[PDB]
This record gives C-alpha cells, structure tokens and sequence, in this order.
C-alpha cells in the first residue's frame, strides 16, 4: 500500500489540506501528518484541528511514497523551524524525484531544497517572485506537472490537483 | 510636514504597528496607513483595529519621506495584490533611496523592489533564505542600517529598531 506525508503546521488552508486528503484516500492510498511533536494538535485558519501523527525529528522519508504540501500560512510557520528539518525532509523528495505535491504557498518548501533551478512549478501569486528567484520557472495554470512534481495556486485549483496527484501515485 | 507610509493588510503583528509608530509620532513625525480601500478597518493577529487613511489606488510614494513595513502575515497579504500595487509603491523608495523601514516579515515587500542585489539586511528566520535569493547579504542582527534601509527580526529588537528609524528621519533634516 501507498502512504504520503503530510507536512503541516498552524494556520493550514483547512481545505487544501483535507480535500487532497479525501482525494487521496479515495483512491485508495495512506495519509500521515508530519509535525512538530507527535500527537500536537495544529489547527487550520479555518478551525480545522488535526492530529500529527509523527514527529519531523523521527521520521524516515523513505517510508514514504509522495509528500504533500498544504499552503496558508503553514508552510511559513514550517520555514521557521531554527534547524531547518522541513526543508530538509523535502530535499528527499526532490533529490529522488519522488512525487511532491505543493499547493498555494506549499511550494514555499520546496524552496528551501535548493532543487529548483530548472523546475517548472506554479504557485498562490503572492510566493511567485520567490520562486523565480530559487531558480524555478514559474508558471501561472491551475496545476503544473514537472515529472514527480504537482503544483497549484488555490483552492479553486483543487479539481485539477487531485486529478493529477493521483494519477502521478498510480505510477 | 514629514510624513511616514505604513502599508499594512490583516494579520500584521500588533506591535510591530504600534511600536513605531508611536516612536514616530513621539518624535513628532506623522504616519498615514496606506491600504486596499480608505478608511477601512485591517485588524492586527491579535486584534488590534487600523483604520487605512489612503487607499493604494490613490497613493503616491512621493508625498511621503519614509516607508515601514510592519511584519506579521500583513506583508504577504500585500504581496497578493493581483496587480503588485505595494511592490511597485516600494519601488519608489529603494530606487531613490528613500528611508525605508522593515521588521520581521516586512522585508518581504522588498524583495518585489528586484533592488536587493549587494543590499545588507536582516529579517525573521522564516524569510531569510528569499531574501537571499533576492541577492541581499542576509545577517542575523538585532538592527541592520544599510544607507537607508532599516531592517530588524522579532519584536524583541523594536528599542533597537525605532532608535535607527527615528534617526534616519532626524539625519534626513541634519538634526544630530
């Protein structure tokens, strides 16, 4: 069976955490939240509170067969982590070409990789230029596939995202 | 008449408001909120209400002698601006090189500037490596004067922050 991370803070955008959860799930493949603390609760701009289910500190990238990005402002409450562990986590998916799955300002994480320079990902506007200056060619479309990589801006884009992310786990 | 902008949007970080702009003000200088819409009402991450004095549509960068950027999510907020009207106004500021202030997440405005390249500043962990990527040399100091930009980290650097930001202004007048 499949099984994708889930890496996520406060003040996720609820929706884009739980529809590609949903989507997922549908289709048959695991889910597991990667946070601070196992057992933390983080709790999306919106209220939604959610488990994490294991620790950034513990766990293995390679147990894992894609990671996903939700986007509010999670992923900026992540880049503040003083060691750097989720950027860190991330470069193992980039690294390996293991599907990646960012949206809306998800990709801020990919960013810390340093992997993107060649890349071509799409993003929420308000994190584009920083994009661009990481390296990546930036597109504006409701979702971008670069081999293992899928990326959308918002909410509105979620139809599109969870098409392609599990079509890219089907392989 | 010298005239502060503060351009903010909902969820900046309450002090990183107040706290300058009542430094500002004690030092007898003016500040005019610079938002969406005129004389709407932006709340702080921890409830502080604002009301915005001049809409972005109407603002012209010349009619002011400084620029702050209160951090928080305010500045990523702005940056959503569908035609980039916040990074456009700070380009005024940085081509001319005129005073401009930015603490914690505040930087981030600058970076839609592109006038980054060579320039010396701080800012909250979270932004650091953007900034590079902008080409800034990116330090970790309480307080980082660079001509005249003027940037700090966290909250807990703001009596740092508001003596340099107070100073730029009163040097701007040859006041010692």
């Amino acid at each position: 069976t499949k099984k994708v991370a889930i890496i996520l803070a406060n003040e996720f955008e609820d929706i884009e955490y739980s529809s590609p959860k949903e989507a997922l799930e549908n289709a048959g493949f695991n889910t597991v939240v990667i946070g601070d603390t196992a057992n933390s609760e983080v709790v999306g701009k919106h209220g939604e509170k959610v488990t994490v289910d294991v620790g950034i500190a513990e766990a293995k990238p390679e147990d894992y067969d894609a990671l996903l990005i939700p986007g509010g402002f999670s992923p900026d409450h992540l880049r503040g982590d003083t060691e750097g562990r989720y950027g860190t986590f991330a470069k193992y998916f980039t690294k390996n070409d293991v599907p990646t799955f960012a949206i809306c300002h998800g990709p801020q994480i990919l960013i810390d990789t340093d992997d993107l320079k060649g890349r071509t990902l799409t993003a929420v506007l308000n994190v584009r230029k920083d994009l661009s200056n990481a390296g990546a060619h930036v597109v504006d479309e409701s979702v971008v596939v670069d081999n293992n990589i899928v990326t959308s801006r918002v909410p509105d884009d979620l139809d599109d995202f969870n098409r392609e992310i599990v079509k890219q786990l089907q392989l």
